[PDB]
């Protein structure tokens, strides 16, 4: 079909998602793979995984908007602590855009913001997802102090993940920050490139953590290896669910099979979202309108690296069947501030619009 601004795409269905997508890159993320970028894509993960298989449709729907047409009620679970942001931001373009389900909006929103993120895939979108749910129960979504069988287990309850799903999954935080863990840092990011789609964070989640960015009792959070701070530089946060994975029999493979392996990290995270994006729905009544993704940033094609002041010797590995790849060290000898900002400064205010979450 043609569209009305005279873009050809493969069905008349997909037509809507063009403004809508230009709308969201023009108001919210403006190309850039940053805060507002980064909180949308924590939504579509936060919206699709509230699902059970043993519990039954009532538990939750899914991929179904429900963080949107229930605002008062999931994002205040406190394992949705600061998810209010991300659904206020877009609550507005859901009444806007009103031939879009809520749940489409969701799903397409974060494949736009993830394709301001130099690496990442152009993610699969399929459309026509119902703008009709309920909202879902508590204890859907994984928290940070989680065990590794926990985990696991949710994911496998909520769609059928395998661990190498579970892990591809957790590329995305690759491009991710913490605001709500220590209550007195705001934004620590999880590598040292929150706005590259890159493997930092599976190469840096196994070095020796040598300090905190904020407090050192908070819960969820583990022993960072790059935690110098500065202004609004906050250092690197570490997870302790990231750092479980990393280290269980399960998973430790998997895990340490991203590093410095781009491409195949890029590839299983859209194989994996493909699956995550249709939660609660038959992928087989969806149309396809994956032409309408923006075309995302291309990586460098730089190897990963060790940040300045790590190197091999801080290793921790827990893979005893794969080779830990050769990689050089950034120079230096004391860490680097990891910039607040995509062009490298400490000052970029993100839009942000009030809302009933
Ligand atoms: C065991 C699984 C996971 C756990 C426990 C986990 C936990 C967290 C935590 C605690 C935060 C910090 C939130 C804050 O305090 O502001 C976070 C942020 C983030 N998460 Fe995850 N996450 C998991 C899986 C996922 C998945 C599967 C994706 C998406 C495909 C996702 C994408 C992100 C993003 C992009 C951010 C950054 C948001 C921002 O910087 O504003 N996470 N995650
Ligand atoms: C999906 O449901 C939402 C919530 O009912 C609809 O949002 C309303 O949209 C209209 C414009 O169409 C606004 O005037 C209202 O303020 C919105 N309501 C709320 C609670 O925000 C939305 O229109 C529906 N979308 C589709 C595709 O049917
Ligand atoms: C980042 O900054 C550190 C100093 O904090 C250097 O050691 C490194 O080489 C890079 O310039
Ligand atoms: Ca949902
Ligand atoms: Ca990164
Ligand atoms: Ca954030
Ligand atoms: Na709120």
């Amino acid at each position: 079909a043609v569209c009305p601004d005279g873009t050809r795409v493969s069905h008349a269905a997909c037509c809507a998602f063009i403004p809508l997508a230009q709308d969201l890159q023009e108001t919210i993320f403006q190309n850039e793979c940053g805060e507002d970028a980064h909180e949308v894509i924590r939504l579509t993960f936060h919206d699709a995984i509230a699902i059970s298989r043993s519990q039954g449709p009532k538990a939750g729907g899914g991929a179904d908007g429900s963080m949107l047409l229930f605002p008062t009620v999931e994002p205040n679970f406190s394992a949705n602590n600061g998810i209010d942001d991300s659904v206020n931001n877009l609550i507005p373009f859901m009444q806007k855009h009103n031939t879009i389900s809520a749940a489409d909006l969701v799903q397409f929103a974060g494949a736009v913001a993830l394709s301001n993120c130099p690496g990442a895939p152009r993610l699969e979108f399929l459309a026509g997802r119902p703008n009709k749910t309920i909202a879902a129960v508590d204890g859907l979504i994984p928290e940070p102090q989680d065990s590794v069988t926990k985990i696991l287990q949710r994911f496998e309850d909520a769609g059928g993940f395998t661990p190498f799903e579970v892990v591809s999954l957790l590329a995305s935080h690759s491009v991710a920050r913490a605001d709500k863990v220590d209550q007195t840092i705001d934004a620590a990011p999880f590598d040292s490139t929150p706005f590259t789609f890159d493997t930092q964070v599976f190469l840096e989640v196994l070095l020796k953590g040598v300090g905190f960015p904020g407090s050192a009792n908070n819960t969820g959070e583990v022993a960072s290896p790059l935690p110098l701070g500065s202004g609004s530089d906050t250092g690197e946060m570490r997870l302790q669910s990231d750092f479980a994975l990393a280290h269980d029999p399960r998973t430790a493979c998997i895990w340490q099979g991203f590093v410095n392996e781009q491409a195949f990290m890029a590839a299983s995270f859209r194989a994996a979202m493909s699956k995550l994006a249709v939660l609660g729905h038959n992928r087989n009544s969806l149309i396809d309108c994956s032409d309408v993704v923006p075309v995302p940033k291309p990586a460098t094609g730089q190897p990963a690296m060790f940040p300045a002041s790590t190197g091999p010797q801080d290793l921790e590995l827990s893979c005893p069947s794969e080779r830990f790849p050769t990689l050089t060290t950034q120079p230096g000898a004391s860490q680097s501030l990891i910039a607040h900002c995509p062009d490298g400064s400490m000052s970029c205010p993100g839009v942000q619009f009030n809302g009933p979450a």
